[PDB]
């Protein structure tokens, strides 16, 4: 497996393995697994919120991808939601995100189901599609913060979150909290 030394390197490694019209999942997640988070390259997009989790932009991938961090505040979670019909990777960074997997909803209304549940270990890849299914991603701690390193594409703004007691969903416009390390409007 190609090991990205930096983060520069591992972007790099991203612009070649999206330029074309075929992306190998196994081979993206291998990679993103194998760049050892170094929080030296990466804290300049490490701006945290105190109430909610922020998206900061890292790179725009040439149209073909976003590359982005999470920063989770102790205790900050998303909702359930779905990947607008995009590949995404999250990789962490810092810290531990507990994923849970649900399945899609029904037109009827009742409570969702959880599909699977797992602890994103350090320097871990996961991957997610709406074919995979629904997920929620929740820092496990509420005295540390947690970091990921997402992937996503094609790029998307908008997506879906999903009320656990019903299925029933809301379009959710997706904001960046800073690009390229600076804060935004
Ligand atoms: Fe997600």
């Amino acid at each position: 497996v190609l090991k990205p030394r930096t983060l520069a390197d591992l972007i790099r490694i991203l612009h070649q393995l999206f330029a074309g019209d075929e992306v190998n999942v196994e081979e993206v997640q291998a990679i993103m697994e194998a760049y050892e988070s170094d929080p030296t390259e990466w804290a300049m997009y490490a701006k945290f919120d105190q109430y909610r989790y922020t998206r900061n932009l890292v790179d725009q991938g040439n149209g073909k991808f976003n590359l982005m961090i999470l920063c989770w505040g102790e205790g900050h979670g998303s909702s359930i939601h779905d990947h607008t019909n995009s590949h995404c990777f999250l990789k962490m960074l810092q810290g531990n995100l507990k994923e849970t997997l649900f399945a899609w909803p029904d037109k009827k209304s009742n409570e969702m189901v959880k599909k699977s549940e797992r602890v994103l270990r350090e320097n871990q890849c996961a991957y997610i599609n709406d074919s995979v299914g629904l997920h929620r991603v929740e820092n496990i701690s509420h005295t540390e913060p947690a970091v990921s390193l997402h992937l996503y594409s094609p790029p998307f703004d908008t997506c879906h979150a999903f009320d656990q007691r019903t299925g029933h969903k809301n379009k959710v416009t997706m904001t960046f909290h800073s690009k390229f390390g600076i804060r935004t409007p």
